[PDB]
C-alpha cells in the first residue's frame, strides 16, 4: 500500500463510547439531562468543540452512543483533549457538571484497567474542586 506508520496513525478513527456514574443531584434541583463534549485544545484560545453526544434526559449513570474522533479532531493520539459534561437546558444556557482533561491515549488506559476519572470543576479559590462522579470508558476501539 501507500501507507507508512505515521500515515496510519494519522487515519485512525477511534470509537468511544463514555459512562458517567454518581451525578450529583440535589432535592430542590431538577435531575441532570446529561450530555457530553469533546474539545481540542487551541493556542491562546476556547477549547474547539469536536464531537458531541446525544442528552439522555433525567439520568444520572448516562451511557451515551459512540462518538468517533479522528486525528484531526483531537490533534494526535496523546494530545490532551476537554472532556465535559453538562446539563442541557431548554432555555439554551447549560450548566457545567464535570471536566476532564485526558488524551485519547489515556482513555485507552482507562479502558484497559478498567478504571474512572473523577469530574471536576474549575474553581475561584485553590485547587480545582473534585467530585464524586466518574467518567469511564465502556469502549474504546481503533480502525483505518
Amino acid at each position: 500500500g501507500t501507507s507508512s506508520m505515521a500515515d496510519i496513525g494519522s487515519k485512525i478513527s477511534t470509537e468511544i463510547v463514555f459512562r458517567c456514574s454518581n451525578l450529583e443531584s440535589k432535592d430542590l434541583f431538577s435531575k441532570s439531562d446529561p450530555f457530553l463534549v469533546v474539545s481540542k485544545i487551541v493556542e491562546h484560545g476556547t477549547p474547539i468543540p469536536v464531537s458531541k453526544t446525544e442528552v439522555r434526559k433525567n439520568d444520572l449513570n448516562p451511557i451515551w452512543k459512540p462518538v468517533f474522533l479522528s486525528v484531526q479532531q483531537v490533534g494526535s493520539k496523546d494530545s490532551p483533549v476537554i472532556i465535559e459534561c453538562s446539563d442541557f437546558n431548554s432555555n439554551g444556557k447549560h450548566s457545567l457538571i464535570g471536566k476532564v482533561q485526558k488524551s485519547l491515549s489515556d482513555l485507552e488506559k482507562l479502558h484497559l484497567a478498567g478504571q474512572g476519572i473523577n469530574f471536576s470543576l474549575p474553581t475561584g479559590a485553590g485547587q480545582n474542586k473534585v467530585l464524586k462522579s466518574q467518567l469511564f470508558v465502556d469502549k474504546f476501539t481503533e480502525t483505518v
